[PDB]
C-alpha cells in the first residue's frame, strides 16, 4: 500500500515481515512461431487459490531477509533453489501496512539462465509444499494477442494475493519489458 | 433472437458442419494429504494456466473427420502433458458432456472426467515440463483447491474468481457435482462466496 526504504523498514517495531520473488530468465521461444516469450516470469498458484510470488513470512529477529527468503523458496520451489542466491542486492522495493495488520512486504528480482529456470520448475514438483503452500508454478504472458485481450491483459483479471500485481507490474516496468504505455494498455485491455 | 452457449448431444453435434470441435479433459485422483495437517486436499484435480492468461482444462481442438473424439483427446493430452498420456485410456465412458456456441467462433466443446491413481498424476505433472507445449500453449499445471478456508473465502471460492477460459468454469463445477465433492447447495455457497 504505502511504500518504505528497506532501512526504514527494518527499524520498525511490531510489524509483520514477508519476502516474495520473481524469478525470471529471458527466452528465444515464440508461441506459434510468431509470438515472442521474450521472458520467463515465474509465479505460483498458492494454497488459496491466488495467484502470488514464491516467498513468505520472515521473523527478522531470528534471521535476516535474505536468509528467510531463501528457506521460503527452498520449501516453495524445491532443491534446485540451493544452487540459486537470492541476496541482497536482488531486493527491490518495500511496501508498508498498518490495517489491518502491520506487515511489511519486500520484493526480489533475480535474473536466472533459462535452463536454471527451466531446472526450477522440473524440480518444484518434488519440493515439499507442491500439492499443498503451493499448487502449481505459472509463466506470465508477457504478449498480447491479436484480439488485444489475451496473454497479459487477461493475465492480469485473475485472482492475486496481497500486492503481488503491483508488484508484477513494478518489475515490468523496471524490467524495461513495457513502456508507461503499453503498462496502461494492457490494464484498459483488462478492465473490457 | 441471437443463440447462447447451449449444452447439446454429442450425437447432434456430430451430425453438422461448420463447427469446430475441441476436446479437453479433467484428470483427477484421490489423495490423503492434509494441508496445514488439517484441511484434507480430498482429490488432486488438474487446470492449467493457458497461453492466453486464461486458466482451462488440457487439450483442444479436434478433427471430428480424422479420429474419433476420444482419439483426438489423447493425441492433445500427449502434446500438452507428455508422454505418459500415450497410455493413458480415455474412453467414450469419459465422456461427460457437449456445449456449442456461436458468439464470434462457432464452436463446440467436449468435457471429459477420467480418474486415474495418484501416481499416475504426479508422473504427468514431473513429464509436463518437458512436454511439447511447456512454456507455450501450456504456461504452468495448478491443482484447483476443493476446500474453503477459514476466512470463508480463500480456497475453491477465491480460485473461483480467478480468469477462466470458455465454458471451463462451468465444467468445473459441473464435476465437483459429478463427482460428489460438493452438493448443489454447497456450489451454490461457493459462488456466492467468490462473488463477494
Amino acid at each position: 500500500p504505502r511504500n518504505i526504504s528497506r532501512e526504514e523498514s527494518l527499524q520498525l517495531e511490531g510489524y509483520k515481515h514477508a519476502c516474495h520473488a520473481l524469478l525470471h530468465a529471458p527466452s528465444q521461444a515464440k508461441l506459434f512461431d510468431r509470438v515472442p516469450i521474450r521472458r520467463v516470469l515465474l509465479m505460483m498458484m498458492r494454497f488459496d487459490g491466488r495467484l502470488g510470488f514464491p516467498g513468505g513470512f520472515v521473523d527478522t529477529r531470528d534471521i535476516s531477509l535474505e536468509e528467510g527468503l531463501k528457506r521460503e523458496l527452498e520449501e516453495e520451489l524445491g532443491p534446485a533453489l540451493a544452487t540459486v542466491e537470492v541476496t541482497e542486492d536482488d531486493y527491490r522495493s518495500s511496501q508498508v501496512r498498518e490495517h489491518p495488520q502491520k506487515c511489511v512486504t519486500h520484493f526480489y528480482i533475480k535474473e536466472l539462465k533459462l535452463e536454471e529456470i527451466e531446472r526450477i520448475e522440473a524440480e518444484a514438483v518434488n519440493a515439499k509444499d507442491h500439492g499443498l503452500e503451493v499448487m502449481g508454478l505459472i509463466r506470465v504472458p508477457l504478449y498480447t494477442l491479436r484480439d488485444r485481450v489475451g496473454g497479459l491483459p487477461a493475465f492480469l483479471c485473475n485472482n492475486f494475493i496481497g500486492n503481488s500485481k503491483s508488484q508484477l507490474l513494478y518489475a515490468l516496468r523496471s524490467l524495461k519489458l513495457l513502456r508507461e504505455d503499453q503498462i496502461q494498455e494492457v490494464l484498459k485491455a483488462s478492465h473490457r
